[PDB]
């Protein structure tokens, strides 16, 4: 009668554990107190990290080092990073179309970014994982415990569903495999075809009520593609196109059961978080003396930082000394998120400081995060002018500095939403109830994030 | 203890007619079902018709095509995996090692067959089996796979419980998704793959028997690096998932309409790539059979000492109407004492028909008998000696040996009798740990890929 | 004191003739008479030819196989022919910086016309044999005896060089494979990576007194070029550049001893013309019953028909039917030079007629023939404006009609001369004596066939 | 009769140290040189420096990588055909016989070597020839090869004739034209060249001898196409051209300066890919040492059994003074009864200078003898063991056996003795055809590549 059915899990004999050094500096590591964890108990918290322990990884190893190279190149300007996916992820809504809408969305994206400034292109999905969220208060507009994200409780307005449930790790791994499967099976398959994803183009172009304003563009990608075409480049001449898997690490039980060690085949073992290829660690858990700080030391994947207006220079530096102590271009990315008013001023002397110091970071640009108000109407929301208009800031610092503006991390959907005011769309505040079905922040829908991309390419061509 | 899950109060209707051909498939007799109540199969039914899918449809029209080529006699089929996957040891290592396996015996085949092998993994899935008494040789209900039961002699644990189902998929699309991993991963690289046979060599009883062999093939491999191809040159490798279609409340809830790109919409089961029907479910007008073709996944059918020529090519008929090479694999299952006598006269008729189909030795399930030491168990060289008889029935026909489907480990477990480590009965009790039927270990499957490879060169 | 040494040759062991029925066959179509042949003595051009039987072709049949495919996708309007090279090419400028120049300005023109045209540009040029041409008149304004071509006698005004030499027929052939083996060379090296050739056309773009008129389409290819780069496709990928020769097939005591059979290996024997790929007849040899028709009708490479403003719809259906009796598409071009105030009422009939017999030819303009005229300077020469205008009336043709403008046919160099009028240059009839090189007709220098080739791309783009 | 070609009446200077050291090296003594007048051959020289180049500068440099990795023991290198190209025979089926025979050693070589083969031409220039008397066993000037004079023995052949250098300028680039057509059109296709092993395994009366290796050779092809590896996947086929830089008014007519696309101007001689100094031709103060060290290509020395350990290191160091592996290819000619004792002091010390120059056997030229009936000739069993005598060397000091230099022919003649067709003193009058020194025949050649493929995987 709870329209539910549960899933037994046995207690099954754990792999060899991981060995005693690791163990002790990570054991130090996560001693350190850690903001916006989950308030369930302990011994239940430890019962589902054995299980995760044993499961089959996300990802594997080999897959993060081929990452790490890739990235290297976008700190060095020779490459672009794309990073972009739900808010927040659920499992209800983790289905194979809307897995495919959003792949296609974030390929679309790739092809006219990667025409635009004229190098490869890294695609990074926010998938397979970015199932939990920090809040600012415990007690929601509602009355009730605040959703932190399917991982932790359901969104679903009742006391029942916004109780801690431990259990949730498991469910959350369940759905990060099977979506990440769905994922690999995409990529490797037609859908990634170049040819097939700008005829997609072609379709926003006719039905575009500004398609006009993005037809020369367009028009010249398409001329682009027929001249490989006709130079005797085919399909697989190209190769599988690749998209990695990122999310907030935020909840320490998931990610740290989720490690692994290597082979040590390459050379060296070490502590691989399996649970994605890349993570980053968001503006309310990045204490520079907190657990998911030292958590990222600790790790070798490629990781990010958020960095919003109250960030100095000084903490900036910090931030590149303990997480890239061995100065590997690209292990490192700095996420700014100003809002548009603010990154013309507050961001040249943090990447002037940064700069300094000798280490290659990833400047990234998050222009929504920054940029969110509310609606007269009551819904939380975004203007798709002050988004664009923050990455054409955040390029205009760059450019005048003579650093790379190294890419950009943005929330959009392949659905047709309603969340974030204006577009070609031109979405009122009235329009926002039509459908607005974000668990949590608005996305670009799949016509706005397609012409943000248009708009961004452009100031790669300036 | 439980992770819980929410069955959606809440897609597209299906097309008239396939609704009315599953309906009619489904609504035919089923062997071997199990026994729970059918309210909650229907919730657990209603979760599965959600989830990402295992394979996606262009890829099962790619192992079609691929299929095709083996029919054709231009390439051969290698199928093989865990008789019974586990729940408990669906696990990295266990991932990898049979992984491994396949891959290693895929390159020394492909050698000695001369042309492309097909890679078919009993994977990601596996996890449903038939058994002829409901009551075990304990007294307990039968364990019939971790999809139904569990493998524990306790009452309580064989209660057939359809949680399981859901159960089943999240394993199922955890492993794919590893296989997917490290098939794009070096794992799959040819030269790695090889440099795992030089280990077989130097640590095999046996060893210096296959060292020609292997020396060749590795000579081979260096040929090609020598003339200029490099391993990012090369196709990436691809393991295809299969499994036996048992259990018609999981393969239903795992079915998929396809897109108009590519002709009229049909079903697939995205369970799996490739699916077979087993001796015991093979029933001419049974659901099983049924619901095989409406489906348009390839698929096999399990071929027994009783099989006739006539009933054979009425198989082909039923689940090869539009002649589709490839579409169908009959998967010969004799003994080898019986196949040389009994398969000829079976090809005979269907190649008669002219159909296509692939013709696969299965030289494991007709060669089972129980040690004295209490384990059921095959001996080496029966199963050597099946696929040799199935080999000279082709030759002397005249018609394509096209593959072979064994139950293999990548774990050095001691379950089949005999190989190079001349395994005895008393060996067995070492490290049986099947949840089913006995299985080749690392060195034994091994050392049937060089002998099957010797029999493709003859 | 003649300036000259002398190389003897040896009557050296002759191969295995030709089988008796090909040349019962042979003997039957050059019984046939033949306009504009020389007149030198018959027993010196035997033993010649007999000299010419027995030396290393220029091509071999497996090239002219691959050409015939090729042209076959011309014919069904998805490819596009690009033919040019020198009016006249002589001995003495056979040097390796004007081959280069040549090859080099062909490879330029096709990389603009394949994006311009979104499709495959199969590329040919007049070289390796172009060394005879007709003439109208036998005494020139010097009152000499013409010269008609260096196979046949020399470009200097004096007797002595101008009466005909047949021993010039093996001094051609050494020049030809000479000529050959280093377009051979430079095709297979880097002279053909697409990066290289298209820095060529930017220093065009700079250089031009017209560039900031090309600046738009230059930048798009530029773009198409980095984007195949950044999506992973380096220069192995794409495959070595193919250059085929060709010649107008007029001296037929050098084309009849450059005859070959094939291996058979492919199938069934047949003779081809080693001496180039492709050949073409010209506008005073054409003759339906004369020998070099039927000399086209008996080698099974590709040929070319030049067709003049004479021409009727009658006869071009005629030259279908003898030159293509087996219907192979890509077998035979129609080359029409009508100049460009004719082309639009003249060659609309033609297309009509030769479309309705079912066969597939390929449409080619030659927009330089029909278009020369005699300046106040003395030069002869032709306007870059009516050329331009010429194209453009041929692709107006085949819109109207909706069949495929198949290719262009022209006249060219890799030198900066000064022999045609017009252009960005503006050249006038005075600039005519600064650098009037050509030993025949004058052709577009090197900055004009550019600015025409992105012309006629701007007319493959509407 | 003749053609006549006109000299330019009418080319940018070289740069002023180019011009110094060539004229320095071309002022110093130069052996076995032509005796015709120098008014006649600058002549010849002025036409030379207007035609089109044989070979380009990127080609060399190509060629320059490749052998480098033969000197680092990563490659090896094959290299013949013609003792003697003459304008007679340059003809469209000699020419692809010779390019044959090359392509077909060359697989079995890969093969064998299990790395690639670097494929090096005597062809399209070897028009020249040293000899040790003026006056030959007849009387007459001896012949000195068609660039120079008449292979027939009459007085007037016999004169040195400087049109020569034109015609042969003008077989050479005949040729190349073909040779490059030919290794981008299918002769160069690999499945086609193992075609041809077959028909001689199948009609050598040694074949059963070479079946093993010739099957084992199938099979590795094989195995590619199996991995979904295609003819247009492999690099085009490269053959190099090569001759000895004898004729110093040749070499420096055919010298072209370089552009600064990648790094300073350069002198390359473009007659041919790469060229080598012969036995007579190599003294160290000579013009032509001197000459080699002005040109960019590599370049090969010819080394017989008066070497010394002390003079190598001298030619090293001389001509490899930038230490570029693969720059200088030593080229041991000794004997198969000397090389043994000879060639290890050679190459212990040419190894202690840090240089890596390429090892390279020349089992021909140290092992001729002449027949009781006439003709000189080699015996196959000789030729066979000095390159043993090479491979055992080398296996001894731990170095790189680097590759062979041999003379052959894509013809059936009856040159030299032995092999399995054991050619007796007899048949040597039924097609000897060469105009100096007796080759390999087709059959003899390929017997050789089995020979050595087996050394190499010992
Ligand atoms: N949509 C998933 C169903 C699911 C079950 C098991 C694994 C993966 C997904 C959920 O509701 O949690
Ligand atoms: N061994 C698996 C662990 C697992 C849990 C959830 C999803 C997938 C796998 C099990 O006990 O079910
Ligand atoms: N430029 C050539 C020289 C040449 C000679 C021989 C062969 C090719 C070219 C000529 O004057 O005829
Ligand atoms: N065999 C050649 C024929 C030849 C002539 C001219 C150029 C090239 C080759 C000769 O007698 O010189
Ligand atoms: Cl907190
Ligand atoms: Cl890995
Ligand atoms: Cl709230
Ligand atoms: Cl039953
Ligand atoms: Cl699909
Ligand atoms: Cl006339
Ligand atoms: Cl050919
Ligand atoms: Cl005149
Ligand atoms: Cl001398
Ligand atoms: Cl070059
Ligand atoms: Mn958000
Ligand atoms: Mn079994
Ligand atoms: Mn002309
Ligand atoms: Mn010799």
């Amino acid at each position: 009668m709870n329209w539910t059915v549960d899933i037994p899990i046995d207690q099954l004999p754990s792999l060899p554990p991981l060995p005693t050094d690791l163990r002790t500096r990570l054991d130090a590591a996560l001693a350190k107190p850690a903001a916006q964890q989950p308030t369930w108990p302990a011994d239940q918290a430890l019962a589902m990290r054995t299980v995760l322990e044993s499961v089959p990884p996300v990802t594997v190893p080999s897959e993060i080092v081929r990452l790490q190279e890739q990235l290297a190149q976008v700190a060095k300007g020779e490459a672009f990073l794309l990073q972009g996916g739900d808010c927040a992820e659920t499992f209800m809504d983790n289905t194979e179309p809307h897995i495919r809408g959003n792949v296609r969305a974030l390929l679309q994206m790739a092809v006219v970014l990667t025409y635009g400034a004229s190098m490869p292109v890294v695609k990074v999905a926010r998938i397979a994982g970015q199932y939990a969220k920090p809040r600012s208060a415990d007690i929601d507009a509602l009355g009730l415990r605040s959703y932190r994200g399917d991982m932790i409780n359901g969104f679903a307005p009742d006391a029942a569903a916004r109780e801690h449930d431990p259990s949730r790790l498991v469910r959350a791994y369940a759905n990060a495999s099977a979506a990440m499967n769905l994922v690999r099976a995409l990529t490797s398959s037609g859908l990634a075809s170049l040819h097939l994803v700008h005829d997609w183009n072609r379709e926003f172009v006719r039905t575009s009520p500004a398609g006009a304003r993005y037809e020369a563009l367009a028009t010249e990608i398409d001329r682009g593609l027929r001249f490989m075409s006709a130079c005797g480049v085919a399909d697989r001449n190209l190769q599988t196109a690749e998209i990695y898997a990122s999310h907030e690490a935020l909840v320490l039980d998931y990610e740290r059961a989720m490690l692994r060690l290597s082979d040590g085949d390459d050379g060296e073992p070490q502590l691989f978080d399996l649970s994605a290829h890349t993570v980053w660690i968001g503006e309310r858990t990045r204490q520079i003396d907190g657990a998911h700080i030292a958590f990222a030391q600790v790790i070798a994947n490629p990781v990010g930082v958020k960095l919003g207006p109250n960030m100095t220079p000084e903490l900036a530096v910090e931030y590149v000394e303990r997480l890239d102590p061995h100065n590997k271009p690209g292990r490192l990315t700095l996420v700014s998120r100003m809002g548009n008013h603010k990154v013309r001023d507050l961001l040249p002397p943090i990447v002037e400081k940064v700069q300094a110091t000798g280490h290659q970071v990833i400047w990234q640009c998050d222009p929504m995060h920054g940029n969110t108000h509310e609606s007269s109407t009551g819904f939380k929301t975004r203007h798709f002018d002050r988004i664009v208009d923050e990455v054409q800031g955040f390029f205009e610092v760059h450019r005048a500095l003579g650093t790379h503006p190294g890419g950009i991390h943005v929330e959009i959907t392949g659905e047709n939403v309603t969340e974030c005011l204006g577009g070609a769309q031109d979405i009122s505040e009235t329009d926002l109830a039509g459908r607005y079905e974000t668990a949590c922040d608005p996305r670009l829908n799949t016509q706005q994030s397609l012409e943000l991309a248009f708009l961004v390419a452009e100031m790669l061509r300036d």
